[PDB]
């Protein structure tokens, strides 16, 4: 921990493996990516009118319907 007045920033920059989950909390909605460069699995929520992850988004979503009862095994 550095004490100064020139600190604000978070940390240089936080990587996104793919998304977990999510979870909205009633007009905003929020989601839970595995970010990279942390612990282990540091998760966090942010809101999708910011992030940029549509892929994984619309990829995740659709999971839902039917997509672990198949797997490649």
């Amino acid at each position: 921990h550095m004490v100064e007045e020139v600190l604000e920033e978070e940390e240089e920059e936080y990587v996104v493996e793919k998304v977990l989950d999510r979870r909205v909390v009633k007009g905003k909605v929020e989601y839970l990516l595995k970010w990279k460069g942390f612990s282990d699995e540091d998760n966090t929520w942010e809101p999708e009118e910011n992030l940029d992850c549509p892929d994984l988004i619309a990829e995740f979503l659709q999971s839902q319907k039917t997509a672990h009862e198949t797997d490649k095994s």
